[PDB]
């Protein structure tokens, strides 16, 4: 088995409800298998990544893995590392496509190639955008009615907007109508000062069941808050590499991690990082930055093979954009979704929907 | 004085009071007990029990106990049963770990030692502390109202402590259900009672912290065995204001040293057969007592034979550090022996007969499965 | 794909050469191996070995291994051998610990899965790293001169790594003797060699510190398994400048997390049947590699069946972190199976046949002590 | 079994050969001993000794030992001498600290308990460990050359372990002298020997660090009791690569816990009458053994009666943790009792007679200074 051709595509994913610049990769083998992978950074200020950067890195990564056996995930990973440091966003698309191929060649859905299907549907997270306390509360109520159990709620008010008091009120409001078996995550997107986070913690009423995600912009700030925060803490932006997780363990920094396929760098590091987190007893939300059905396929299969007591929802990226790049049989039903049973990722990709490839390597 | 014959018995102990539930979907319907008798040249007989709490509590199971005894029993034949440290050394030199197997032999030897000396075991392990020992219930997992009713029944029987088993999955209601279980179980509390919320190593740190946040203020509760590993427990310890007791994580003497070095806990669940019998219960008592750690003196589970070891040890434990003795008679319907230790005057009192104070019903044990000598 | 039948074999493994000596007066003369075959509905057979190193290396013994398998083997009947994590979970739900017993079943499932995928295990576990894996010698306890000479035999045979056993009692000469044993074993070293001083969890901290004081300056040595407990090892670590590798104290994935949290060591001795098979070896390799811990890839002891698992795993390990593979064929006289992986040009190379690459001598194992299923 | 009568005796023990100097200008010329006998209703008599090493070793003196016995002795009358923990509790409830006074009563109760059971004390405290117990040679403060010569004398007699006293004032030569003493004492080193540099809580951290810097590399030495306080010892520990043994600072069981929590030491000097008798010696041995701390088993000083307690405890102590017993008979010319435990080839073995194995010369003790009596 040999990689023979790699096609790099660029396509715009309009926001459901600006747009996202997606890079979609196909990899072909000498036996005639095709694997697919997606990497689409969430704008250019979520982490140190942007779409133009993803494509510029692929100029180096794609030619380097030509002729390799797509099943040898660690050696392909090493080849990518030896070619270009970091740029895990670019690694992700290639890595995912190789795993798609590998699972196809083994006659397995990806969830069965990555440990085995855990029984039942994966709980899907509801996303609650930044707004007034009462508005966020109503959105939570709307999502509750649709069967969603887990909610990611956005916080991060400037002083002018009302600061820590506003964020505290947003949290209390979102939890006000809660029913048994629900789970809430306040995501600050690395945006609070330690002073803001401490004031916010003081302002919260007692007896709330809430997890705090990505409170601060840097490691040192997050470590200072950690010393004076009794809430479970989940890290997202700050966890990109496997070494990041080791540092977090060393510093006893968090109780959970936000694992995003294209942030961590594809199936290969998602699996390494899941093994580390699981061993550490860290809960894991399994998501991606943003993407089409292709991104969703990687998320779902990985979520499906994650131990349920550690899993804290999967993200359904199809809810984020209007894009229709592929079919996959995994309907959102009752706040949950199930990985399909077709070999590989289970995608039927609409090649024409992607536009002519911006770049081709091989022949 | 010389050990001449060792007999290994196997029997089943049926659960008393309905399916017993622990965290992570573990269920127990009966318990597979291993009962050992040891004979001396002088014609004394000593008894010991080791009954793992199924195969899913710690790294031990009844088949493993018996497999370990195949090496341990022949190893100690010919030894003086009064020389507890040297017999222990012999067992260690023969087979690492397997404290479940050491336990039954170790207890039988102490039974012999005490009989030879004409003393009850409590008066061979430091001396009787005045008054009865308070007894503790084992409240298996169920709904908050089901668990609260079990607490009430034990209250009416004269029990003063209650070990309440928590550890709900997200699907079942998670930390909120566990917090509800705790509040319900404490709701009818009378003066001079004591409660352990035992998660049996079943919570993530995230679940524990959420659970802690949900608990109403002003509760008198001790948290037991919150997490599956040493590193998780340390992480929770850094952010938990409640007193913490460790159980599954404390098996060896070196375990207790690590706990002290890490300042990991304020008490220890000492279970006769988890620690490995009288000899290590005494060593671990000395360590815990010096560190000021409270001690719940229990076993995994067992018959009256297990109960005699538990009771005599609790009876010689300083009362200010003792946090109840487990009365296993409430956990199974088995009647493997008589012991004159009824629940009265506030709990149970060790008998004054030499040894463990047991009258073993051999007809309840079945024919031995293996004999050595 | 379904597991249909599991056979438990018990076979004796006679020692190769002379009496083997570890610290604390531990001597060894022969090995009690348990060998497991797993069959599928499709007619594939996978093989796995678990052979505790006597009964005092870790909390494991062959009788215990077999007793545990009485619970484990029937629990995995009917399962898909390819779903390693779900099979792992089933085993954990059945019996806590007893990774020795998990190991034989887990390895046989990986053997099957790699066969079904048409790949040698090294290519199913990340992919073959180029070139042979260097092999480590196992230098048992003796006088310094005898040890030095045993290092020579192995050197001439193409060995670059040496595990040297230390741990003298005070009567025997204590830390001075151990220091002499170390200096003597390194005395004839040629470029590219690597030395581990393995105490097998047998030194007091006082003994270790005394020994460290007695060693001459300028040695290239790694200290393995100095002390019997976590707390003792932590105390030594605070006052030891040598790289430390943990062996007996690392059995679970959570053990490795605790070592990281405590910044306790710079390497780990990963033994297939100690960690519990291919599945935990892969988990623990991912954790060790992320922390930049070096790894010696070994087993307790075993036949060619143990060796197959060791070798394929070592072959997919990044070479800069790898610190040799144990060749178990040097330790036993058993001929339980054929494998095409001889010592040549730098070490041993995993064969390219799908699976473990074993051809099992089925009459050499004896009639199964127990069978489950069909 | 009931305690019926307690007799308190006082007797002088004349120094034998070499008047001791401890750090800080401390001097000692004879030792004021307190000896207690306890009688039972069944006609058994047990014996116990407590003799503080002068009045400046730890917070104890002979006059204080006797003043405390005025409270402790009547408190334990009518008690069952076999219930060691409950007698201990009664003593603790009666008077805090004063473990020197507890020791004499406690040892006598264990003597009775052992005789009642018809076992030597080593067999009542876990069981006799095979072979003689090594006995420590004591090397008093002197010139490096004189100390070296005395080590050579003890070496020729068969002693293997040496306790060597250090702690020179600046005027006397400071850290340089202490380092020279240490270097000299180890210069004629033969295999299987052990060395303990005892500063008797006498060094400043500055002095200790200077002494450590001055020592040549490659020495096999253990440092005992370097500093006067817990906080000083902690500071030294942070910057000292040698194994550390605490003596004066470890008196209670809670002290050992504090040492574990602070990771302060690798060994402990257990002295029967410092720790408070057989009962606390056993508790502290259990703690230390679990922590892997080495233990030197000694007493402050004493007659054969003190030696009986030392020897029996050392005899039941695991040999890999044991670092010699002190033969107190070498420290005085007093003949207070006969015990069949001759010193031969640098070792001694506990006798087999029930109890401590003493044959006490009542005439050598004088009339009791106090009888209880209540
Ligand atoms: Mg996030
Ligand atoms: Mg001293």
């Amino acid at each position: 088995l040999k990689i023979t051709r790699i096609d790099i595509h660029r396509t715009d994913l309009p926001v459901r409800g600006h747009s996202y610049d997606a890079t979609i990769v196909s990899i072909e083998t000498d036996t005639g298998l095709t694997g697919w992978g997606e990497s689409t950074p969430f704008g250019s200020t979520y982490i140190a990544a942007h779409a133009g950067g993803t494509r510029a890195a692929l100029e180096l990564l794609a030619p380097a893995i030509l002729g390799m056996d797509p099943r040898q995930h660690d050696r392909i990973w090493d080849r990518m590392r030896d070619t270009l440091k970091g740029h895990r966003d670019a690694r992700a698309a290639l890595d995912i496509a190789c795993w798609d191929i590998a699972a196809q060649a083994a006659g397995l859905p990806l969830c069965d190639m990555t440990g085995g299907r855990v029984a039942g549907p994966v709980p899907v997270i509801s996303s609650i955008g930044g707004d007034t306390p009462e508005a966020m509360r109503a959105k939570v109520a709307r999502h509750r009615a649709q069967g969603f159990k887990g909610h990611s709620i956005k916080i991060g008010a400037s002083e002018a907007e009302g600061g820590p008091a506003l964020d505290a009120e947003r949290i209390t409001a979102c939890l006000a109508d809660r029913q048994p078996g629900e789970w809430y995550l306040a995501d600050a997107n690395n945006g609070l000062t330690v002073e803001h986070a401490l004031r916010m913690l003081s302002l919260l009423p007692p007896g709330l069941d809430i997890v705090l995600e990505a409170p601060c912009a840097s490691w040192a700030e997050t470590k200072s808050l950690r010393a004076r925060c009794a809430l479970p803490l989940l890290l997202d932006e700050l966890i990109q590499t496997e070494t990041d997780l080791i540092a977090a363990i060393r510093d006893d920094l968090c109780d959970g991690v936000g694992l995003k396929v294209s942030k961590q760098g594809g199936i290969t590091p998602m699996l390494r990082q899941r093994a580390i987190a699981a061993a550490a007893g860290m809960v894991m939300s399994v998501q991606d930055t943003v993407g089409s059905q292709i991104s969703f396929a990687a998320i779902l299969h990985l979520a499906q093979s994650t131990p349920r007591h550690l899993l804290r929802c999967a993200l359904d990226t199809r809810a984020m954009t209007t894009a229709e790049l592929a079919e996959i049989d995994a309907p959102l039903r009752d706040g949950g979704a199930s990985a399909p049973s077709d070999p590989g990722l289970g995608l039927r990709v609409n090649r024409d929907a992607l536009g002519t490839p911006v770049k081709t390597f091989g022949d």
